[PDB]
Formats: C-alpha cells, structure tokens, sequence
C-alpha cells in the first residue's frame, strides 16, 4: 500500500511507499498533529552515558549496511555479505564498528538527501567530504574548520561540504562544535535594553564572553569558535578574518540602501547537528550550502527577533509606515530581497532566489519518487517564508518523515557539559 | 499535563490542555505526518444508510449537552440535570434527538471557534443563525438562501451568518448544496483546449449544463444554486442578480489595472461543509464571513490553476518578465492585492488585509489559551499565502486537532448520490 500526494497547481499525483521505512515515530500524536513544532523531541538526539546497547546497534548497522550495498547499481553480494559478517562481528566484540571511508561518504549525502528541511536537496550527490575521524584535539578541529572553510568559500564560488570528526563512543567523550553555525554575528544587550547586533546569538555570544572572548560591541562581529574535543572543555578560537567572506548591502536602484550599513556572511554552515548512520552517531560534522535569498534579506534582516530592519527601509522608501493595510511591509520586503540577491551577484558569490529554488527542489522531489518512491518532505519548512502561494511547493502536498542516515539535533552543548 | 508552545518573535510561551478534548484521530500516523494534505478522511464526514447508531450516538449528546450548559457563566444544574435526561429517553426512543435554538446557535458558534484552518475566529461570538430545520423543499431552500444572501451581503457592510438545514436522519434523505460556495464563477474548458473563466469549478459548471443551465461562456459568470431536499434529485436555481454584489477591479495608481476586466464577488460562502455536533449532523449549513485580501488577489487571480493573471500583470508593469530571479512575481502579486483592497475600499464593501488579519488571529488565539488552555490551529492554512514570515502568525506554533462541534468536509454529491 502507498499514500496518494498530490500537486493542486498541476493535479498531478504521486505514491509515498518510501515512508515504509520511517525510522520510529514522528511528533505527531494519534489525535493531535504538532507539525509546526520547531525543535520537537522525534527530531532530536540527545547526550549519553553508556555505550549505545548492542541490542539495538546491531540490527541498525545490518540496515545501513544493506541500505549501502544496496545502492549499487551492479551488485557485490560476496562483497555485501563479508561486510555484514565482518561488522556482526566487530560489534559483537568490541561493542561499536567503525565505517569505511565510502559507507561515510554514501552516509553524509543520504542523510542531506532525507533531510525533510532542506530546499537545496538536489545537490545531494555534490558534497565533498572531509574525514576528521582521526582527530583528537582543539586545535586540530580547529585546523580542520579552517579548512573546510577555505574550501567551501572558494572566494565566493561556494562548495557544499561536510567534515565529519570522530564518532560518539561512550558519550562522554563528545567531540562538539558550541557554535549554531561556523560563522555568525554576535547579539549584545546593551545596558539600556536595546540588543546590538544579532539578538538570536545573545546566549551564546553570552557564554563566549565568560570563555574570556573580548566582546567588540559591533553590529557585526563574527563569533569565535568554541570547540570540544574528547569530552573536554570548550576552547576559543578567532577565526582567521581572510577565511570569512562577506557581502555589504546596496541596492541596484536606492543609493541610500547601503547607507543602512548592512553587510552578511556568503558562507551558511550549520555546525551543531549530529549525524546518526547505522546506529553510530556523529554529534560534530559541520556542514554547509551556498544561500537561498530570503534566509538573509527576509528572516535574517526582517525577522522582528533579528536585525528588524523593516521599519526604517519603510520609512525611507516613503510608505505608509504607520498603516499596516497600506501593505508597505510587503513591499520594503521586496526592496531589500532585491538588494540581497543584487549584492551577492555583484560580488561574485554563489546565491539562489527562492522562486528558482522552489522549482528546483520541485524537479528534485519529482526525480525522488520517480527513484526510490517517496521524498520526506516538511512543507512548513519548504515553503519560502514570503510568496508562498507563488512557488509550486506551496501547491504540493508532502509527508513529512525521520529516514536514516539523518541529521539530527541537539541540546545546547553548554547545558548537558560536565565542567 | 499539556503541550509547550512557543512564539519564536516574542519568546513567549503557552500550555495546551484543550487538546485532551480531541475527538478521535487526526491524520497523521505514529511515524508519519500528513499536516500538509488538503483533504483527509480525518477532516471528512461521508455518506450513510442507517441513522447513526445509539451506542455511539447517546454518548456525544451527552458531551454536547454537558459542554452547551458548562458555558454559561452561572450554572443551572437543574436544567442541566433535566436536559441530559430528557436528550437521553428521546434518544433511547426515537432513535434521534432534536436541538433546541439556543444549543444550536451555541453550536454553529462553537464549530466556527474550533475550526482550525480559519484566520478570522475573532470575530466567533457574532454570528447570524438563521434556523431552516423547517424546510422540506428544493425552492423553500433556494428562499432561505437567498434571505441570506440578502442579510449577509447587507450592501457592502458584510454580517457573518449561517443557515442550518435539517439534521441528517437515516442518511438517504439528506440536504445538501452542491455549489462549492453560494455564490462561485463558472469554468469552461473550450474546444481549442483553453479554460475560460475559474479553472476550478468545471466539473461542477459542467454538472450545471448537465442540469439544464445554460452556459454564458463568459469570464465571470455566477452559477446556479443546485439544490438538493430531502435526499431528492437536486434542482437548478439562478440567483436574482440583485442579489449578487461584485466589485470591479482597478489599481490606485495603475489606470491599465482597469484594462485587465477583473471583477470578484463580495460574498465568500462555504455552501458545501457539514456541521457536527453531540453526535447529530448538518449536511446542508452555508454559512459566510467576510474577505481577506489574499483570497482574492492572491489566489483566486494568482493561482496558476485559476485566474492565472500575474504573467500578463507583470508584461503591464515592464518587468523582467523572462527572468525569474528578477522576482518580477513578488512586485507584480503586491500590486494585484493593493488593487484588491483599493477596489473593496472604494466601493465600501468590507474586507480586511493579510496582515491586519494575522495580527487579529494572534490576539484571538491569546484570548483563547487564557479562556479554554487551547485553540485548534492549522499553520499550514493559517499562514497567509504571501508575506508569510513577515506577520505574527508565521512564528506562532501551534497544534492542530479536531474537537466537537465541528465544521467537516464532504465527498463531492454527485458522487454518492442515487438518481
Ligand atoms: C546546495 C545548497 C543548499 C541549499 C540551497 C540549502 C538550503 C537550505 C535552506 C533554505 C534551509 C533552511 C534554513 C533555515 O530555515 O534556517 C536548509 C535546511 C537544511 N539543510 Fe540545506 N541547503 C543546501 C545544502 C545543504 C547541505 C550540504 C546539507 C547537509 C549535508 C543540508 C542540510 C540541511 C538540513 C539538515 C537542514 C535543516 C537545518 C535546520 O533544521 O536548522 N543542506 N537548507
Ligand atoms: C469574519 C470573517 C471571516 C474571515 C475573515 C474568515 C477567513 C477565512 C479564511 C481566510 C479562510 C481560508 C479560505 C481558503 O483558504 O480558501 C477561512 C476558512 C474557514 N473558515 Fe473562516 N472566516 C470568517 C468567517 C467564518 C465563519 C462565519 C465560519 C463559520 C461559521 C468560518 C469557518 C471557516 C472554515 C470551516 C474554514 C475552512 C474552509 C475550508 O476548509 O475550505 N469562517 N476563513
Ligand atoms: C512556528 C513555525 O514552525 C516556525 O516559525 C517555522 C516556520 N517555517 C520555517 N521555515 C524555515 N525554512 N525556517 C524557519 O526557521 C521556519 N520557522
Ligand atoms: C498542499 C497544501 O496543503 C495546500 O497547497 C494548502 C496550503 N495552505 C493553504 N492555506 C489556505 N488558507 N488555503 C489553501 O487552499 C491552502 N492550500
Ligand atoms: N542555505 C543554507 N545552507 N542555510 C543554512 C541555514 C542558514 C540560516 N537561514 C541563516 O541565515
Ligand atoms: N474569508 C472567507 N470566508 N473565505 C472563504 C473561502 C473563500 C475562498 N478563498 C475564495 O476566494
Ligand atoms: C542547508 N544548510
Ligand atoms: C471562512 N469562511
Ligand atoms: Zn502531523
């Protein structure tokens, strides 16, 4: 049996078989539905005590195994069977397995490719892959991060790529990024009340602060990154300004839009997720993509708890600011998206506007069904955060499922962190 | 216990205890989730033979009648007692029950306040009942909505009201309207292949020419009301124009908006739903409130699936048209919806922005969690099509489930009825 989807802009429909394989539950109740949930529990994978039970690390590693094996196009049987055998084995022995270089690397891109968030999946078979395994120290992750970010910026030709470091072991040896994303703004409350900067990072901007990082009030200070390696203690690192590319603001038509002083980062890299493959968890394997348009100019710059810049494009724009049925916002909105893409395409930097991104995860999910019958999708994260009903997505029905290899998140490091 | 929500725009937090209320089940399963399908079985009331059986039926009166006299702001046990008694022996031997005014001017209301994928709930305490329990003829139903079309469109200054038919009895003597809405425009598909007027009613313009009705071919032609008594065949009644309040579109600053010959009704009116409630249900219930901007302009004139005009809008602003990332859609979409409201305004029929509206919905909502811990809530629907991130509503999370009385879908007439 299947579950009929179908696309009201085409009437177009499709057969999910693929949620057979849905992992275990999602964080819907049989009654009640909590899909616009942002941080639910069914998407996350917290801290550790012990080694994960061989009860069920074993039978996940068969499944991941066979799922790796299976993806050939020609199969290697002899080949698949030796493995299952060999890691049977190795976990029955020594309680965990380690994976090969090409079972990772097979592993990173199905976890991007059953990421339900993502609107860029179909790059999923474009992603370098940085193995960090033999890692052991700070500074060592340190120099890994920095190269990661040498290559991905590519002096704004971005790269999408992935470094994974070492395995979670008995959890108390966690190797953890602190950081949300490898380059972010800090967000300073002031005395006064007012926050400088970006408001989204106050707590951890916060806790930099007391790791002895010198806070320089700016509007737009890249954070520094705080790393953990084998359970041990977070260490500061300032990141070698060369690495970090950024994009200053102008508009193509309003001169005075650059005096508004606005500049982002042109590399997006979340850096706190954890990667769970055949049972094995990876809780440090930073990753990045090049930027959708209104991840900067809509939430990023508009969003009241960020940067909240409406009002005052608003008013120098001359609309009536004070008379919300005057529809000024949506058009201030429009301005400054403008300004976004603009910008980065003078600079040179790798950038996509959500509509081209709409129709392109579209293709992507069309090419899905049509490989292995079914995408997970999250429709409330898909759809881009204004135009809506102007993208095809808008009009494609979805389900929404945990697969593995998966992304998951995390707690807040500093909140489960045995000082 | 209850259920964390929070407002990523405000921090704030709400507790959710009203979902306990949640009748059966929703549509998403234990693994997977199905928030983003358009209409599920979960949301869908369909056809019967028998009258629904006393076993199930005694015990939703029973809830009903115990929620209706809960309400009130100084209990009356005594009446309460005595109801619940009285409900319970009809029941128990006629088979069926009958409502009195004020229970089902209760229910309506209180259907209205648990339907989750409406913005405009604020406004639930008023609603006119008009009470056609009474009627048994195809014409008698045709007068009571026409008194309501009358009462509702009141000039311009549109009133929210309902019209409640006969209850269902034994399932093969149903009311039911076969018209999407009381008042739609008519599709036709042309022999060169082209659709001319609303895409989206031409299987059921087409059951009209079935029917009898003569089609106009025209662009904006209101169909008929096709009405069905008693479980009788249904019968073809054009609307008094008189009746029928349209506006005409035309652009505060664009005088070739006028060139473009748009026009919408006044009146959006749900004919087609099914009112529940203690167990009884109401096939036949059309009920109305008032429009919101981007009903109009953004989806009725923008869908691709029905007026399709946002091509033609954006060659007549001199736009890239050619060049998707130019976000030619975004100008052209805002422009459309200014014209929209200007329109309305102009012509004094009332009608409210997307943004006015989200805001509206988050103080109903607040209002809600402090008088009842809940309050149903479809994101998906509740998030205006354009600007989404850009209102309140965007950052709001929020749960979704069915409680009782309800407002449910219904499997298309035509389908399920026996000539
Ligand atoms: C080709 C470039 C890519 C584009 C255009 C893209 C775009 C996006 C966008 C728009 C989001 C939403 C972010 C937000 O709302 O804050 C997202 C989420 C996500 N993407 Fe991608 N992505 C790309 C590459 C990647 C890569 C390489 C991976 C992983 C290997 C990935 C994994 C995910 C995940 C896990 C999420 C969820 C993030 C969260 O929940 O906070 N994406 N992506
Ligand atoms: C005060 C005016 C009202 C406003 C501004 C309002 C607005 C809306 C909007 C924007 C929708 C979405 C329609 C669509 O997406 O096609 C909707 C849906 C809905 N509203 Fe309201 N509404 C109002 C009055 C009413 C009334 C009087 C009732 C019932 C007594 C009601 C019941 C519902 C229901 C059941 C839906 C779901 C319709 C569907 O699923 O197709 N609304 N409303
Ligand atoms: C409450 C709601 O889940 C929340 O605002 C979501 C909506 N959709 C989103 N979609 C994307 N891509 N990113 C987000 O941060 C959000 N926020
Ligand atoms: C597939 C998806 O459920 C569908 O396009 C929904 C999205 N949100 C909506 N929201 C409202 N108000 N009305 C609609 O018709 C829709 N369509
Ligand atoms: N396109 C991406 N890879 N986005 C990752 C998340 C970035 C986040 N929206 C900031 O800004
Ligand atoms: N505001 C309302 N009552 N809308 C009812 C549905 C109308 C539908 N969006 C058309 O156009
Ligand atoms: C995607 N990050
Ligand atoms: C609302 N209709
Ligand atoms: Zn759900």
């Amino acid at each position: 049996q299947y579950v009929r989807i179908k696309n009201w802009g085409s009437g177009e429909i499709l057969h999910d078989t693929l949620h057979h394989k849905a992992t275990s539950d999602f964080t819907c109740k049989s009654k009640s539905c909590l899909g616009s949930i942002m941080n639910p529990k069914s998407l996350t994978r917290g801290p550790r005590d012990k080694p994960t039970p061989l009860e069920e690390l074993l039978p996940h590693a068969i499944e991941f195994i066979n799922q790796y094996y299976g993806s050939f196009k020609e199969a290697k049987i002899e080949e698949h069977l030796a493995r299952l055998e060999a890691v049977t084995k190795e976990i029955e022995t020594t309680g965990t397995y380690q994976l090969t270089l090409d079972e990772l690397i097979f592993a990173t891109k199905m976890a991007w490719r059953n990421a339900p968030r993502c609107i860029g999946r179909i790059q999923w078979s474009n992603l370098q892959v940085f193995d960090a395994r033999n890692c052991s120290t700070a500074q060592e992750m340190f120099q890994h991060i920095c190269r990661h970010i040498l290559y991905a910026t590519n002096n704004g030709n971005i790269r999408s790529a992935i470094t994974v470091f070492p395995q979670r072991s008995d959890g108390k040896h966690d190797f953890r990024l602190w950081n949300s994303q490898l380059i972010r703004y800090a967000g300073y409350q002031m005395p006064d009340g007012t926050i400088r900067g970006d408001a989204a990072t106050l707590e951890f901007t916060q806790l930099c602060i007391d790791l002895g990082w010198k806070p320089r009030y700016g509007r737009f200070d890249v954070l520094p990154l705080v790393l953990q390696a084998d359970g041990q203690d977070p260490e500061v690192f300032e990141i070698p300004p060369d690495l970090v590319l950024e994009v200053t603001m102008e508009h193509p038509k309003y001169e005075w839009f650059q005096e508004l002083g606005l500049k982002w980062y042109a590399l997006p890299a979340v850096a706190n997720m954890l990667l769970e493959v055949g049972g094995l968890e990876f809780p440090a394997c930073p990753f990045n993509g090049w930027y959708m348009g209104t991840e900067i100019g809509v939430r990023d710059f508009c969003d009241t708890q960020r940067y909240n810049i409406l009002e005052e494009v608003g008013r120098r724009m001359g609309l009536e600011t004070h008379t919300l049925a005057s529809l000024w916002k949506d058009r201030a909105v429009t301005e400054i998206n403008v300004a976004v893409l603009h910008s980065f395409q003078k600079q040179n930097v790798t950038i996509m506007d959500h509509h081209t991104a709409s129709e392109s995860f579209m293709k992507h999910m069309q090419n899905e069904y049509r490989a292995r019958g079914g995408c997970p999708a999250d429709w409330i994260w898909l759809v881009p955060p204004v135009s809506g009903s102007i993208t095809p997505v808008f009009h494609q029905e979805m389900l929404n499922y945990v697969l593995s290899p998966f992304y998951y998140y995390q707690i807040e490091p500093w909140k489960t962190h045995i000082w």
